[PDB]
C-alpha cells in the first residue's frame, strides 16, 4: 500500500519523535491532535487556509521541538502548532497532499484519493495503538475538535 | 510502489517547491544535491554524523525558504542545507530513514526504486541541470 508507507513515515519521522521528546522535556500529558479529513476538497487550499485562520483564532503558533532522542535522524527540529501556554499540538499532515500527484477522469482519481486517506488512517491509527499513545494523539475534526 | 510514494511526497512536497521558489527568488542558477546511498549501513545514525559533521565543515548552514507558490500545502517554511555566499543546497532525504520501519536487503531494493522515481521527476520538470545526486563525500 502506498498510503501505508506515507502513514509510517509520518508516524517514524514525526509524531513518534515529537511526542517522545516532549514527554521527556517534562510534559505528562501533551496532546497531538492530527486533522483527519474524509474528503478529497479537505485537501485543497481553501479548506487549508481555513484551518490556518482557525488556528491563528484559537491561539495556535507555529513552534520547534528540537531532538534529542536515539534514532537515525537527517532533520533534528520538528515543527508542530501549538496552543499557547498549553501542551495541546495540532498537525494537518502534509505528505496528504502528495496524493493526488500521487494516483495521477478527474473525478475517478478523487476517490482514489479518498481511499488512500482511509488507508492512511488506518496504518496511522495502528501504529498510534502499537504504542500505546491513544491518551496523547487523538484525532481532530475540521473545527479541531477531537475524533 | 511504497518507494514511488515516498519518492512523490519528497518531490512534490520538498524538492520542487523548494527550487522553484528559490528561481522565482531570482537564483538564476541554483543547485541542489540529494544525497544518494546504496547500502543499508548509508542510514545508520553513524554515518549521518559523519554527513551532518562535514556539511558544517563545507559551511553549509540550514537555510530557510519562504513557499509564495501556487498550490495546496499545509507547510509553508521549508528548512534546507545551503553553502555559504553561494546557490548551492543540499539535502539528505529524511523520508528514507523510515524505509526499515516499514520493513534484509529489501530495502535496498526500495531505496533503488524511491530514486529510479526521483530521478523521473527531476526529467519530466526539466530540472536535470539542477537537482543532482550526492555520496557520502558531498561529491557528485
Ligand atoms: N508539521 C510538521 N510535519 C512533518 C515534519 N517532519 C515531517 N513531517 C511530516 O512527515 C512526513 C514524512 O517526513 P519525512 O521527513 O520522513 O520526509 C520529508 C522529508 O524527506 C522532506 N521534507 C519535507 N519538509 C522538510 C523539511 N522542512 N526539512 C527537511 N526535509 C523535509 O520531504 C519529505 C516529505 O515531506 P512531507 O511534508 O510530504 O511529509 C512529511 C510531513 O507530513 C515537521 O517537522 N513538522
Amino acid at each position: 500500500s502506498p498510503a501505508f508507507a506515507l502513514a509510517v513515515g509520518y508516524f517514524k519521522n514525526f509524531i513518534f519523535p515529537a511526542i517522545t521528546q516532549i514527554k521527556e522535556n517534562g510534559e505528562v500529558n501533551p496532546k497531538i491532535c492530527i486533522y483527519k479529513p474524509k474528503h478529497f476538497d479537505e485537501l485543497t487550499s481553501t479548506n487549508i487556509d481555513m484551518i490556518k485562520a482557525e488556528l491563528t483564532n484559537k491561539k495556535y503558533n507555529l513552534s520547534e521541538i528540537n531532538l534529542s532522542l536515539k534514532g537515525a535522524r537527517a532533520r533534528d527540529i520538528l515543527t508542530l502548532n501549538k496552543k499557547s501556554k498549553i501542551h495541546s499540538y495540532f498537525d494537518f499532515p502534509n505528505t496528504l497532499l502528495s496524493l493526488y500527484s500521487y494516483v495521477d477522469s478527474e473525478l475517478k482519481k478523487k476517490k482514489f484519493v479518498e481511499l488512500l486517506i482511509e488507508q492512511f488512517y488506518l496504518k496511522l491509527n495502528e501504529l498510534i495503538q502499537e504504542n500505546n499513545l491513544t491518551n496523547n494523539i487523538t484525532f481532530c475534526d475540521k473545527n479541531l475538535q477531537g475524533l
